[PDB]
């Protein structure tokens, strides 16, 4: 069929699809908005040809990819911020200059996480010690991850833990919040504010963190490298634990992906960063209201590119990125 099925999982989105419908109703290739209640039953929709498209995170991307559903990422996002590249972040560990510790020499310290499920503070950090061999844990009924982790680091704060006392022990607030998720040392800048203020060795961040919360204290930070090394917090890109790969609209490997291409192609060159047009595919950035933040693709990006028809969902998001998720399952 010439139409293409976004499928949306918000009323705004929705709306936002139908307008981008009524804006390309006389093109050849025709837009239509399924609206399913979460991602996961758009990529259920997706499988089972009851829609063709979405755009997912990186974590969501590695589901997509899993048998049943099979999906491949075919366009993705670039940003201002990491330069032409299919990138959102990398996850980096940042310790205190002049303490001399490595990353062989981790069991035992203390750390700070931005929180429990989140991709750079949990996920990443913890599924490489675990693919490593570092941090043994063979699977759910074994229980919690936390059990494994506990076994590791001394003590942690971890907002949003519940099995291990110990992963809320470094959490700074009254002892009825300070594990919650929204405790005081969660999110990026949490687990940085735990590190500066010496409750945490390592704190589990991305790359930008130190340079959003401290531009003028960089140089009292470094970054713990997987190889052994440490380097300066500006050395991301040799010494990180994983890179974060872009959003990326998914689809069914078969044929319609030149058309669904074809349609992103056309709706960017009228409608993308300098469109004079009202109606924008980007955001435009600055909506506060998070119901209404990145309705189809982020507000903060510039374009959209071709992934390489031989990329499949490991090889989109990368081997550290996809080896750390898998052990995290
Ligand atoms: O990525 C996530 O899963 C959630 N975040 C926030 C975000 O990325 O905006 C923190 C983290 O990565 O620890
Ligand atoms: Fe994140």
């Amino acid at each position: 069929k010439s139409v293409i099925r976004w499928c949306t999982v918000s009323s705004p989105e929705e709306k936002k699809c139908n307008n981008l419908r009524d804006l390309t109703q006389q093109e050849r290739i025709s837009l239509t908005c399924v609206q399913k209640a979460t991602y996961l039953d758009c990529i259920k929709a997706i499988a089972n040809n009851e829609a063709d498209a979405i755009s997912l995170d990186g974590g969501q991307v590695f589901e997509a990819g899993l048998a049943p559903y099979k999906l491949k990422p075919i366009a993705a996002e670039v940003y201002e911020h990491t330069e032409g590249s299919t990138t959102s972040y990398y996850a980096v560990a940042v310790v205190k200059k002049g303490t001399e510790f490595t990353v062989n020499d981790l069991q035992g310290k203390t750390s700070c996480h931005t929180g429990l499920g989140r991709s750079a503070g949990w996920n990443i950090p913890i599924g490489t010690l675990i693919h490593r061999g570092a941090i043994e844990w063979e699977g759910i009924e074994s229980g919690s991850v936390e059990q494994a982790v506990a076994k590791f680091f001394s003590a942690s704060c971890v907002p949003g833990a519940t099995i291990e006392q110990k992963l809320c022990r470094q959490c700074k607030g009254d002892p009825k919040t300070k594990c919650a998720r929204n405790a005081p040392y969660s999110g990026y800048s949490g687990a940085f504010h735990c590190l500066k203020d010496g409750k945490g060795d390592v704190a589990f961040v991305k790359h930008t963190t130190v340079n959003e919360n401290a531009p003028d204290q960089k140089d009292e930070y470094e970054l713990l490298c997987l190889d052994g090394s440490r380097q300066p917090v500006d050395n991301y890109k040799t010494c990180n634990w994983a890179r974060v790969a872009a959003h990326a609209v998914v689809a069914r490997d078969d044929n319609k992906v030149e058309d669904i291409w074809s349609f992103l192609s056309k709706a960017q060159s009228d409608f993308g960063v300098d469109t004079k047009s009202d109606f924008h595919l980007f955001g435009p950035p600055g909506k506060k209201d998070p119901v209404l933040k990145d309705l189809l693709f982020k507000d903060s990006a510039i374009m959209l590119k071709r992934v390489p028809s031989l990329m499949d969902s490991q090889l989109y998001l990368g081997f550290e990125y996809y080896s750390a998720i898998q052990s995290m399952r």
